[PDB]
């Protein structure tokens, strides 16, 4: 078990559209502020077990992360495990749910591994809360 942060946005989009945009990895660089590089070729189709590598920046720190799709259920849920260099271990639970006026796109992000159990974890957690929320706001601005 690990501590976690939670972020969400409501978009004026039906869930199937919100899913299409949220899983369009080729456009993450237009709204995900922490993304810095892809380090493996992006697949045409995602599936449970898909593995992708990227480099992210959080509060000025770079980290190369291997992402594994451990749950994949369009158009409503995905879970991604991340193993970063230096002892970073994260789990990203994504959920897309229909609402009255569109759909919510929210994430629970568990932050762990030795690196984030240590004193830097609350720095990283606070920075990620802001960065991911701002990114979701950009997602909404770009796609809706």
């Amino acid at each position: 078990s690990m501590a976690k942060l939670s972020v969400s946005v409501e978009v004026p989009l039906p869930p199937e559209q919100a899913w299409e945009y949220a899983s369009d990895l080729s456009r993450y660089h237009e709204w995900l502020s922490i993304h810095r590089a892809w380090r493996s070729k992006l697949p045409e189709t995602l599936e449970k077990g898909t593995v992708i590598e990227s480099i992210v920046e959080v509060k000025g720190m770079l980290n190369r992360v291997r992402w594994t799709l451990v749950h994949y259920k369009p158009p409503q849920a995905l879970t991604l495990n991340g193993d970063g260099r230096g002892g970073v271990k994260v789990k990203l639970i994504g959920k897309i749910k229909p609402t009255d006026n569109g759909a919510t796109v929210g994430f629970d992000l568990h932050l762990g591994g030795p690196a984030l159990f240590g004193p830097i974890g609350m720095v990283v957690a606070a920075a990620l809360k802001s960065d991911i929320q701002e990114s979701l706001n950009r997602f909404k601005q770009l796609y809706a």
